[PDB]
């Protein structure tokens, strides 16, 4: 027990942090991993004139910040912040001690060396927990799925990825990866929608634009008829209602915002995204794996989850690859989470003892043996 | 004892004085801020060439006299008008030895450095209190409302108020006063009764439209529908007994005096009333303030009492207010009282012997140190 | 002529309706949005039950009536206020026959196009004007200069925005509105007037702090030293009197509201003021059109016109741009009615006969043909 479930998991996550306990479901703790600091001195009536909090808190809520996204792209960019936000994860978030629980964290696709020792260095020194654990993200979620081969196309917030796995680890040449993702596509939501009017610029006008993407947005499922559908009687024609009375007519525009990560192009560069992105990551991948792979092709993210993406996966990906492999998508129930929860179950393991890096190994070979651990 | 509940507390109040006593719930003394000196040589009661009157003998004389008033828009402006109340305060009112007694007087939430200081000059060098303290009188009515945290917008009878307080650090920039409060209301009660055929001639008939306002009064919870419906047959009447017997009967007037609080503009550029007031005691600074003033907004003095203000100003201001922030108003049972109580509960408090200014601290150090030992 | 000088232009702001003529220097019309409606049955001199008043006389009758604003951060939220508002300015405010005459009407930066549309139906469905145009208010404002090119910062009354225009062009990438304007910068410069020493009294006076603003209001050339600077001797001393005999002595507040500017602050609204968020819009645009961006960037509107503000929007987003690019404000004398000027020399103009957005092509093909003209 006092290891067994008292193991953590915490899911530095592009834009968003899901910390827990193992063997736990779902997250503990969600939250917007941002800190900030004052523009202005200014207090209110309740408490000491505070230097800088993170989260809900800073975010659906920011003022006198300068916002500091301490984590972009998926690689924890700031560290002042960071450490932070994990005071903000035991202390605030999971209301514990961090010298009493080991953590499960995960990192980037391609997280360098040091940083995942940069990792370890803080979480020893100032945090002082136990015994720790980072694993890459794309492990986790084809670890959540339970399949020790195939690919997977992690579009999550601010990052997009494609990773091979096959009988435990990853595949750096052909693992793929694209700035632009589950944030970009919102506001280029707001553009489709102030096309249409909006009209949305308040805060509290673009943060909602945010959750029109979660409801709203379809996948086309070919756009040559659908769009043109739109405009005659037909549907397309679906609503929402604003704080105020005002309904928000959004119609023939609800598909079109995701198809563009299904070909995102943009004048001097090209950008392609989700599909021949796929065809060309196994493709640098091991020849005998590919037909496992392309049965095995697996989502994960926030914006892998619109209506609509798994048929279009399904058409497109086989229109490339070689008619003798069996191509098939996985895209679980739980497919904005998996990161964790694979996490969550690698720590509630009877085998795991051994996997540990614990207190006694970090002090005497410091922190090059969390990669010497892993590969 | 001879600090703990020796110890006094004194509001300088607009118009009006409270002193009294560490630990005690209601103010010992009580009396109206006027000071009186007679427009003629007149050798009068018992004693001949009297000089002054302070407190209802000057309200009383007042024919014979020139009234005064020292704490004029929230300031202590003339210091032997002061000198003379405080004289009043102790040597009649409270019937202290002043030598025995620490005192706290309270201070306008912007009360200079010096002004401060000149308090804290009066009270040792010529009444020779052993002790004193001076306090921000937002921070003794959000103490006494069991919280800190919780903005005092104080309406009194010469001032309105919003001070957010970092337990001590009460914000200097987003602090308000606004003087338009208990005084104009009063004025425009006798306005609108006069309109209404009524004659408010003599000063027996002036003084009696202000306890009117007093009791008889209201907020509308909406203007339209009350300020309709009272022109016709109706409720909204009621009538007051004059030092005749005849009725004066008072419907469409009523409940006009307390809206304005909120509402007035007429034509030229954009401001504020209470609501909007609040809106920018509101917008001013810290990040992770909002979500408590919101909820936590608190109400004090004699011109927020009319019944009606707090439901009022909980459709307002949250109308205003972006609507994921859960908004609620605060207003005590005992709001034109709440600036002398906490303070009084503050003076009888183990914590304050570090706290307590002393006729040693001051003839070691002098005046600054009453603001250096709190902002 | 016929159609050159009888067209008329009208930018509806979110406060105050800029209307007129072609070719004319100064707008012909400047009217409050304000639709008033009664809350009772009655009659005045000589005049009787009117349903609605609109503008000044609205303004004027405010204790018997409900106002409204319809044009709510640039945006019309209410159809019933505007039609009202659009029957006054023709057949009350520009004092002729709607249908002899083509108008030019602006709309916001990201407007809504359903109600371009909505615009585009009463105008022609009720005001059968013969021909018509809307026009996007910040790129008319850079047609006020008449460029092209340029990034264009509008801060008028409860709009604030950044648009990059290249070749005619206003990238709807970059756009943001700030909500936090000429009306919040009035506000609260109202209350820490009354701070210092002040009160507003009755129904009429809160309407003087905008005057204030634009007269004495100062953009400090560092905040910090002239916080303090201020409450020493010192100057920033001097006053403003009133239309009676009361003094407005304000020294120490004078500077600190149009500062505001940048950055404004308080929690659940980020608003990077003024310079980081021009950096924001710009970088959302490409390199080769940052050169023209940066040398190019612009201001209208009431709140930009303050002393200090050119100066410091010099040192403030140079503090932010990468270091060899040349930057320089354009902000013309005219800047609180460009976006009117834009508007009557684009009416005015022997090329627009292909421009116009006729009665027929209306007919045939309905409204959506005036946003499918615009691009």
């Amino acid at each position: 027990d006092e290891d067994e479930t008292t193991a953590l998991v915490c899911d530095n996550g592009s834009g968003l942090v899901k910390a827990g306990f193992a063997g736990d479901d779902a997250p503990r703790a969600v939250f917007p991993s941002i800190v900030g600091r004052p523009r202005h001195q200014g207090v209110m009536v309740g408490m000491g004139q505070k230097d800088s909090y993170v989260g809900d808190e800073a975010q659906s809520k920011r003022g006198i910040l300068t916002l500091k996204y301490p984590i972009e792209h998926g690689i924890i960019t700031n560290w002042d912040d960071m450490e932070k936000i994990w005071h903000h994860t035991f202390y605030n978030e999971l209301r514990v001690a961090p010298e009493e629980h080991p953590t499960l964290l995960t990192e980037a696709p391609l997280n360098p060396k040091a940083n995942r020792e940069k990792m370890t260095q803080i979480m020893f020194e100032t945090f002082n927990v136990p015994a720790m654990y980072v694993a890459i993200q794309a492990v986790l979620s084809l670890y959540a799925s339970g399949r020790t081969t195939g690919i997977v196309l992690d579009s999550g917030d601010g990052v997009t990825h494609n990773v091979p796995i096959y009988e435990g680890y990853a595949l750096p040449h052909a693992i793929m990866r694209l700035d632009l993702a589950g944030r970009d596509l919102t506001d280029y939501l707001m553009k489709i929608l102030t096309e249409r009017g909006y009209s949305f610029v308040t805060t509290a006008e673009r943060e909602i634009v945010r959750d029109i993407k979660e409801k709203l947005c379809y996948v086309a499922l070919d756009f040559e008829n659908e769009m043109a559908t739109a405009a005659s009687s037909s549907s397309l024609e679906k609503s929402y209602e604003l704080p105020d009375g005002q309904v928000i007519t959004i119609g023939n525009e609800r598909f079109r915002c995701p198809e563009t990560l299904f070909q995102p192009s943009f004048i001097g560069m090209e950008s392609a995204g989700i599909h021949e992105t796929t065809y060309n990551s196994i493709m640098k991948c091991d020849i005998d794996i590919r037909k496992d792979l392309y049965a095995n092709n697996v989502m994960s993210g926030g914006t892998t989850m619109y209506p609509g993406i798994a048929d279009r996966m399904q058409k497109e990906i086989t229109a490339l690859a070689p008619s003798t492999m069996k191509i098939k998508i996985i895209a679980p129930p739980e497919r904005k989470y998996s990161v964790w929860i694979g996490g969550s179950i690698l720590a509630s393991l009877s085998t795991f003892q051994q996997m540990w890096i614990t207190k006694q190994e970090y002090d005497e070979a410091g922190p090059s043996i969390v990669h010497r651990k892993c590969f």
